[PDB]
């Protein structure tokens, strides 16, 4: 009878479903916080698999200073088991001595520590201290790193960033919420998300 | 009897064919043209195959304006079925939505839209509006990418990016004919190949 | 008996063998030197693989000038039989014409070219003169390259890149001890190792 309303049923279904066709696009961005109040985000939006490494200069804000911390959104059909993020030193080195580092820390953040926002959506904030460096890693939930797939997989992965900057936090809030990708505001609450709702946030 | 010019020939012929050795070189350049009459060139030289994402302030004039489009040369042994260019939004999307976008939209660039400009090349003219963005893909024509031989072809594939500006389109025709790389002249024209000829245009 | 003694050896073998794990660090590091006596130094720490290409542009030191030549220093769990480096022209190629130029060249820098520093360490200078470009290419020794293990080493590779600038040798020379990798002074001694030394050099 209501076909109208069924319609819209099945695009809001359509845009939550859409990130698990196996060439969906996935985002990932991350939001550093200054003491000035301003924010700079690293946004990247990629299809298969996203390895970042953020280093020093690139984290510093125009006026020169580094960031308290960052918010690192996770948005897409991402394999949450092996979703990760982890505060390196000035190197890159998760142990000081290069010769006992490795690609990753026996305290690597994960599991738990990604807050849920939504079905399709984690975020976490991880405080940094001067000179820090971050990286993460996201894939897409499996195979298409199975044999033959793995081909396509290379070459079909163009990782897309942007760097935006934004005066204050509702300009970084208003921005997540009409990219629909999940972020922590300051107070800690979740005010964006990637899931799509119907009638909004209407009960 | 001729064995000079013979020798010449084979020489001819080498310089043809040399591009199809599975270690061999090709090379992607996207030419940027501008209001003020300059261009600027991202010239890519890879071995295996090419990803290329350009952001909107990469794409920018050193006087800050924006291309109104860009020539994509494409030379070697490419995969001319999987050769393919898009013009995507500023962040790098080809839907709005990222729920919705893909790693290639509906209307990717390829097939009969690059142009011939020899057996070894194809180039294609792509319009731009402010803040579009540049993909490019660009393999080796096939497997390098099958079982074991994914590995060498992962670690063997070092992409050689350059960014040269040129004053003028004069600059840019001399640039591609010394080059050996396709171009597409303001009238439309190909004026630049890979393809070696014995006795040049004498026909 | 004397537990304290074999508690330090076991901790020095320790240090000398954590970087043959599988997921260990490497760490290759390219040295420019300048006429002006100033050092550029672009160090890479890695987990799998590095592929390097360092352009005309990024080789130039502040005021302007191109470097004499860099000192390459590999440092880990590297493929020996593998690890190599090429001075490219400006476009990264290793033969002028591209069409007969390949993934490496045929004379490119390998073998006992690069000079024994401990067993986990190699270093090899090379004379640059102007826009030359320089290419490296570090594997992990097998493998983590074949079938199932190529994904996890793909997504696992993330290569954390620091530019930096030295004043003075000296200052190179005390980088490279405190890091623990090879480097070779301007008299060609071997001056910095990564192997560690229960007494340091008291024999």
């Amino acid at each position: 009878r209501d076909v109208r309303r069924e319609q819209q049923e099945i695009i809001t279904r359509q845009i939550n479903t859409a990130p698990y066709v196996q060439d969906a696009m996935m985002r990932v961005v991350v939001f550093a916080q200054y003491p000035s109040g301003r924010y700079k985000a690293f946004d990247y939006v990629f299809p298969d698999y996203l390895k970042v490494f953020l280093n020093w200069r690139e984290l510093l804000e125009g006026s020169g200073r580094y960031p308290m911390g960052v918010i690192v959104s996770f948005n897409g059909n991402i394999d949450w088991t092996r979703a990760r993020v982890e505060a390196t030193n000035m190197h890159g080195l998760n142990n000081t001595d290069w010769r006992e580092a490795r690609a990753w820390g026996p305290h690597v953040i994960c599991g738990n520590q990604l807050r849920k926002a939504g079905h399709l959506s984690r975020a976490v904030y991880v405080p940094l201290d001067e000179h820090n460096t971050v990286k993460v890693l996201a894939t897409a939930r499996q195979n298409r790193f199975n044999g033959p797939q793995l081909a396509q997989t290379l070459t079909n992965n163009i990782v897309c960033p942007n760097v935006i900057e934004f005066n204050t936090e509702s300009d970084v809030i208003d921005y997540a919420k009409m990219a629909h990708i999940a972020y922590i505001d300051q107070a800690g609450l979740i005010v964006a998300s990637s899931d799509a709702y119907i009638s909004g946030d209407s009960q």
